[PDB]
């Protein structure tokens, strides 16, 4: 039963959002992936948001670039926690994406992660850490993964050839 | 019949948007003023946008600050030209408002004006110029207003005491 | 009878402005294209602006980069609505272009669109939406185009291979 | 039992973080408030983080300004979801705070909220929504609070005098 | 005969440009002061620029804020050296003024000075140095003024009480 | 007799500064080119500045990148007008270069041009316009050059193939 | 014997630099305070730097704002470690000060601290730590001061009323 | 006996930090190189910092990118002077790296150098200048190196072919 949904504004955002899905495959977390555009498919955004709780979603990861309205508009139509990922734009290098997602007004929150693929991965890890509060097995797998990252750095202290 | 609607996300944006209305009072252009919140009242945003054409609007002036989603979400739900006004935010001084409104993707346009009260006035003036294309009287009133502004500067060339 | 004019500062801006012209070909909207430089051909800017109304232009789309004075100087010499498109500059990535076009003072408005090719396309769509207020046929073609974009996103929900 | 901890780098950040606590008072959510400095008390930061799970916390809200290392260093020492709030700095207006919290590398996530008091309130709301996934009463209290905010705007449509 | 002209877009810019004039009063350099608006009085801008040489000017100091088109449009209509002064704007703190003046394309130069009152003073000083190349008396008065500023700092080495 | 000097901080700045020299070759203006480093050869900077007037220089064009101290330090040791050109840096895209040259304090002025090759060319044109005030022949050649640029734009109005 | 010198460009920078001196008073470190202007007194800057070693200085703390050339020009004339403090400028809020000091090219280093009073205090502390490497008493006084700051935060965990 | 330590957050930072090590090889200064991650290996950061003095380190050079917490967290656990080098990040071009390292609060100082390879080299030179205060031989080698850089610029004044 998929407890987290990964949505994005364009299929072109998959370059970035695929990094969220990758973490879920490693940690073995069931998820739904879908393209929902705030500007090109506004009515689908509403229907999606309104039915998120019924479909069992406990966390939603939304990514978008430029005038990134996707994460914020989903959060306005549901009480399910929303995490936003700023996709790096061409002209402004993602600064516009970040400002559009992070500067939400009092009342409707969106947990924002880094700009780019690093943020997509982190959004996935954050959602996993949220689920892991009530999933001892996932909590254990997260623990092992984090130890693997640490150990890889510890067993390779010298960067020189 | 009001051909132009002035909307905003909060009653606190009125301190800025009131300058848009002041222009319409002077040019004698009927207008509707309303508070429509993209995040607090997402449903009303949809009904307002969907019925904008039937209600007779030919131009919509939407103001908002911070992660300003209001202008763009309206433009996504109607073919009525939308003009956005970035309200000056505390921390980022309206740069976040600007990027949220101006950086719209290909397909759903939003004509953006200056940050603050100057942009509010200009949104009204640009809307009046759009209407003036098919309104000879308004067109003439506009011409007279612009000559007044010009004349005022021409008859006060020395700024010194 | 061409009702919208697309002007630019250099022939090098065509890389971007050609995206405005493209929308007009799809929507079958007659238009005039011309290179008018605010700094290299200032007298032509004036003559062009002064005669825009007589030549039947109802909307003007001006694009420029760096110290983008073109859109704002045209708006100062005519009551015909002007839409500005910030061309992406090398050093500042279009931030200088944006600030030059959007920060107009009270009295002379310029509707600004996104930085780059997305803004050029949008300026064309905005001008089309303005004309469509008094053109039931164009309004219908705009409607079909917008439905085509939406449907393309709806019939391709999964971004995965 | 307090399921959420609110930490901050200085007692001077309380002017901002107090808005996070105000949300918990209204929603009736038990919380712990403490001053933990990443640079002045680095050892306490470690003990606090290491024992966060045993102490029963399911969400940590960390606020800080300038080179805001607090949120990230906590997230590095625990699997308990960390949400960061950038406190508005004097010179850079919170832009340095934002970048310090949001730009975390792949592996150690930190959900970032708006700059200032608005983000403090939203961190509390996001934390409450995370808990509300497994707390039907809190979930209902959240629903009621959000309807109150919506209703308030809907019954005050005209901002004018 | 006044060899230097000081122009500005608004009488409100005088609060900044008055520091340029103060320098000329001290150095005893004849100057002309006038309000020339690029957007409100575009025709006067042209006449002023076209006749600058015949009127005997050898340097023009133009100040403006926001989308500061004034300096550049003057430089486009005359071969008389133009020096621009960015006036500090409210929202963007003169960054928009700076970019509008400094980022001129190849062909039409504008020597830009600091933002605000410091740049106004320096525009006057740079103009005086240009004239001083062919004015031995002014050259000497400049030397004396600069030694006075130096001497003042040298005879007050301790800033403490 | 060379009346203008082109100096730079590194031989690597020639990629940009060569555009200043190019204008002088076209306009047939004698000039001196030299590498003077403010940080690597501080004593040579002083000797150069101190003897600029004796060597007959009437204008100095200095270019540098990053912490661009060259233009400002030359201006402090001479009354000969100094024009600064911000070389585009790698990390900050020339924003650091611009701020370092343009924000001079009251007393020591530096006329700043655009970032990059466009500014280098313009610095040369500005220096030429300064010399042309007392050189009827150069004034004529500048006039022809400007007409050639204008005419090239006028005889090529359509950017389309 | 004073082993550390605190210089600044203006007596107006004292409002910031006084915090560097306050640290030395508390740690009982002999220091010299002086106003040395890079632009108004370029000759004194050279004599000061050249004789810094003979005068017994082992660390130099230089503060300046705007186009802050002071720190770098001193570092160019001496091998005595220079630490720079960016003074908060009006318009750009110290960003220009930061870039002028921090972006030094390869060869001539300048250790840069925070913008404003916080950086002034830290320059003093960093200087004291450098001296403390060969001064056991100062080293101990430093240890005691740091424990005092830590203890203060540890014995005031609750910021609330 | 190695008196300076070069640490970094990833082995990917070696592309930049290798420029610090290069200066030390030229100047023949013994040094230790190691990968210490603030987020992936937080406990190693503490152990490293705590034992820096015992291992004889008199200066520590730490480099990191993005949310660069490494330099600041080391400085919090030791009195050994820390120098920070901002590694150039992809999205924000190192601006996030700079803000994360330089904006330390009062009490814990980190001497910051330029963004990129130029800062890495300079951090090494600054650490060498600190050691050279009590090493007449190193002081002499630094002196020769600096004269070699100056002379190379002096014997190649003309940048033209
Ligand atoms: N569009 C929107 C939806 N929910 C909040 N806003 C924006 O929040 C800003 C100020 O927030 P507030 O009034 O709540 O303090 C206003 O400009 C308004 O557009
Ligand atoms: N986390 C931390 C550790 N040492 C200082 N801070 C941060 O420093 C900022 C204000 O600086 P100060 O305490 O020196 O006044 C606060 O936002 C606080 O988070
Ligand atoms: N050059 C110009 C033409 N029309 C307006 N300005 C600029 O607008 C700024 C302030 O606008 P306002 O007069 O509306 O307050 C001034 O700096 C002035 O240069
Ligand atoms: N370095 C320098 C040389 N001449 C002026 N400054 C700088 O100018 C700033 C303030 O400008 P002013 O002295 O004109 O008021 C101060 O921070 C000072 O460092």
């Amino acid at each position: 039963g998929a407890r987290v949904a990964i949505v994005m504004g364009s299929k072109s955002d998959w370059a970035t959002m695929q990094f969220a899905a990758e973490i879920f495959e490693i940690l073995n977390v069931p998820h739904h992936v879908e393209v929902v555009s705030a500007h090109r498919t506004p009515d689908k955004l509403f229907s999606f948001a309104e039915s998120a709780e019924e479909n069992g979603y406990q966390v939603i990861i939304a990514g978008a670039g430029g005038a990134a309205h996707l994460p914020g508009m989903i959060a306005a139509k549901t009480l399910v926690p929303v995490l936003g990922v700023p996709v790096q734009s061409a002209a402004l290098s993602g600064v516009d994406s970040l400002y559009s997602i992070v500067q939400m007004p009092r009342g409707i929150p969106v947990g924002t992660l880094a700009i780019g693929k690093a943020g997509a991965a982190n959004a996935a890890l954050l959602a996993a850490q949220i689920l892991a509060t009530h999933d001892k097995e996932l909590h254990q797998r997260l623990n092992d993964w984090r130890k693997a990252q640490t150990d890889e750095v510890l067993e390779n202290p010298d960067p020189r050839g």
